């Protein structure tokens, strides 16, 4: 009996625009007249349940479970319960979700480098990198828009959060969008979005362009002598 | 009896981290017992209504109660009632503010404007604003912060918002940051953040600072006279 | 009852170059005695009022009442007092019509804010701005001429008067100019027109194009 009840991370919070709570039993035998619930403080009992299948390869019951409940919920403590009145036990089995109260809470700062001169020089491609870095809860949710526009979420790749080695407690981490190098040089403006819990918006923008490395003075002095 | 009551704007919710609605009743005679709530249409009330304000002198009130309702179910497009039992009218009151459904949803197109050179030569100050126009509704808010720290509401004023002149759909609201000229000497983010629904993250940020645009400047200095012709 | 007793701003008498006073009649019966009052404080009884309202759909009747005065006599202080001799109220309502004094007045400090980067990449339109800042009390008739030409009314919106955030007594104004973004990159010496009490011809001009908001780039040196 697997109920790995996961909760669900900050960028599903600000991906799909929906609190969905996981309670999903794992290597179980599919069987029926099983309750599913969630119980919070006070009693209340509020769930939509679906995606139910019956038959699968590994004989695990599906039993997922996702209902959608406001955020202000899991930000007020309501400790969701799962409640699942499986027959082989009588009582249901209590899996709690909560946030995990107590970690630090550092605001992480954007940094949207400039692609490096050889690659345009090139003439190939241009990868914008957005290093993400200074955040304690590492759950960070990266996505990229131009003109106002969300890219395809295949044309950008976040990599997973890992722990600085100067600062144990904040994590950083990257994400690279690759498109064409004229397309760079035609002036187009990208966005990279980064959103975290500590950000006081919840998240941070930072705008790119062809005008933010470049050389703002030239210092050429033409020297030319007839003698040695 | 004038019954209206103010819906909370996104610009309210915004600000204040959660949503609460409040209840107005005007032109009623001063009797206790008051028994005011905010019925969803599956006829569950409010949880608590506290925080109810005092009557004005002129025997007319301006109270309002403030609850924690979820923001999903408010912009989903569930009207919220409010029912008014008083002893002066022994039917329940009821009032009805709920956000228009149906209109068009565009995000704002954020254009922030550098400061003039002339502004800057003068010594007194330095004003900042940010051109925010082409979003529907009209609703919008705006708020400064530098390095990422909030600034205090004081400094930054925001425009009521007017309907753009090309689009009656679309509108356009204006904000500016008066700040002193060394501020703008010294390298600072002085980001500008747009709140609206239409946008896919609802917020917009802009960076400018001394070294926002500059095109590149040039010191070619030449020296030819040395040649004394061969 | 209520009138509704609206001063004439700057705006309309800069506008036609006279002063237009208004006073629009509200919450009257329709087809009863009224006696509308248009004389100064002598007595002299001003041109009878231009363009009366038809019957408005409510019981309240709608009057639009409209006169010529001069502009330092207006400016004079005497009370151009509005009352009305009616039978559904037996003492009549007073709100006389008169410009407030003693407010301070301070000279505008208008800058024009060329358009944005962003705007100018994007290339959908160009919106150039008016900025009006210092300047007290709260009105102005801002407006936008093209190349000598004033534009259409339609095409520049001017903001409402709100006070500075820094000076309580100042107020600041906006008035936008959306134009295509070639016209703005060919350049129609786009100019821009501020109207207060304050300065000392009334109106001041500056004039934007495009070599403007750009700086000195090429500092070529010549030696020998
Ligand atoms: C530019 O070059 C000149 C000599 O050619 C030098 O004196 C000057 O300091 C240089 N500029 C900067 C910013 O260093
Ligand atoms: C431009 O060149 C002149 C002549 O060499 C020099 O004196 C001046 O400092 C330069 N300005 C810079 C480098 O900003
Ligand atoms: C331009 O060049 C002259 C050459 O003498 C120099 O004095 C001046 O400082 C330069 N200005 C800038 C802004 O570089």
């Amino acid at each position: 009996i697997r109920v790995f009840a996961i909760p669900p991370s900050f960028a599903s919070i600000f991906l799909t625009k929906s609190t969905k709570l996981t309670c999903l039993v794992t290597d179980l035998t599919t069987y029926d007249s099983v309750t599913i619930s969630w119980t919070r403080q006070n009693g209340e009992a509020v769930k939509t349940h679906t995606n139910i299948s019956e038959s699968h390869p590994n004989a695990t019951f599906s039993a997922v479970g996702e209902a959608s409940i406001c955020e202000d919920d899991w930000n007020s403590g309501e400790r969701f319960t799962c409640t699942v009145t499986h027959t082989d036990l009588p009582s249901p089995l209590k899996q709690t979700i909560s946030r995990p109260k107590g970690v630090a809470l550092h605001r992480p700062d954007v940094y949207l480098l400039p692609p490096a001169r050889e690659q345009l020089n090139l003439r190939e491609s241009a990868t914008i990198t957005c290093l993400v870095t200074g955040f304690s809860p590492a759950d960070v949710f990266v996505q990229w828009m131009q003109r106002g526009q969300p890219l395809s979420p295949e044309k950008y790749v976040t990599s997973a959060p890992m722990p600085e080695p100067q600062a144990p407690g904040r994590y950083f981490a990257h994400s690279i969008l690759t498109v064409s190098e004229e397309e760079w040089n035609t002036g187009e403006t990208y966005t990279c979005v980064v959103a975290h819990e500590a950000l006081p918006n919840r998240v941070t923008e930072r705008t790119v362009d062809k005008s933010t490395g470049k050389p703002t003075l030239y210092n050429v002095s033409l020297v030319m002598s007839d003698t040695a």
